[PDB]
């Protein structure tokens, strides 16, 4: 029962939802199994933040 | 032994030297903890290959 939702309400993305869920980060292990290159190109060339999401992503281990 | 540019070029970077000098990416580590994000800042938003070198980046190990 994952909900990337929770994570990107910490990294503030809620901007990121429905661009997550098309690249496929709904999941707390996409994000942790993926690039930041993704990001960019899932639709947030919003350069900075992005950098963010690329750690972000990493906060998960397991 | 800073030789990205031999790196750097197997990934295609030839206009990625001044940048990556700028932002210290003339190692064999530097890229091995860099981000996509780094990248575009550092002057190269083109989209798309950024991917490329955040796979290749992580081509360093030790």
């Amino acid at each position: 029962l994952p909900f990337v939702q929770l994570f990107l309400e910490e990294i503030g993305c809620t901007q990121y939802l429905d661009s997550f869920i098309q690249c496929n980060l709904v999941t707390e292990e996409e994000i942790k199994y993926l690039d930041k290159d993704i990001l960019i190109a899932l639709g947030v060339n919003k350069i900075g933040d992005r950098l963010k999401i690329l750690r972000k992503s990493k906060s998960f281990q397991r």
